[PDB]
C-alpha cells in the first residue's frame, strides 16, 4: 500500500484551518485550504488562498491573514458532538481521509482494497 501520488505536500495546506471572520475575529470556522485547480472562473486574491468548509463543503475565498492553526482534534468531543464544521473536520484529522462528498483524491483510492482480492 504506497501508490507513488504526492499531492503537493504542505503543513498548512491540504490541513484544517480556523478561518477568522472579517465581521466578527470572534467567530471562526474550519476550512481545508486548498488550490484553485480544477475550478477556473474561481478568481482567487493574491492575499486570498482556496479552502474547503468542513460545514456545508463549500468553496471559500478568504486570506491567508484570516486563517490561522487550529486544534480541531484536540477539540473536546463535546464541541466536536455538536460544531459538525469542527466533528467532519476533526474527523479528517483522525481518518485523514474526507468524505466521498469532496473527492480530493484518496476516497477514491479506497477502492476494493488494494487491488482486488
Amino acid at each position: 500500500g504506497s501508490s507513488g501520488s504526492s499531492g503537493l505536500n504542505d503543513e498548512l495546506l491540504g490541513k484544517v484551518v480556523s478561518v477568522v471572520s472579517a465581521t466578527e475575529r470572534t467567530e471562526w470556522y474550519p476550512a481545508l485550504v486548498i488550490s484553485p485547480s480544477c475550478n477556473d472562473d474561481i478568481t482567487v486574491k493574491k492575499d486570498q488562498c482556496l479552502v474547503r468548509s468542513f460545514i456545508d463543503s463549500k468553496f471559500y475565498s478568504i486570506a491567508r491573514k484570516d486563517i490561522k492553526e487550529v486544534d480541531i482534534l484536540n477539540l473536546p468531543e463535546s464541541e466536536l458532538s455538536t460544531k459538525p464544521g469542527l466533528q467532519k473536520a476533526s474527523i479528517f484529522l483522525k481518518t485523514r481521509v474526507v468524505p466521498d462528498n469532496w473527492k480530493m483524491d484518496i476516497s477514491e483510492i479506497l477502492e476494493s482494497g488494494p487491488s482486488s482480492g
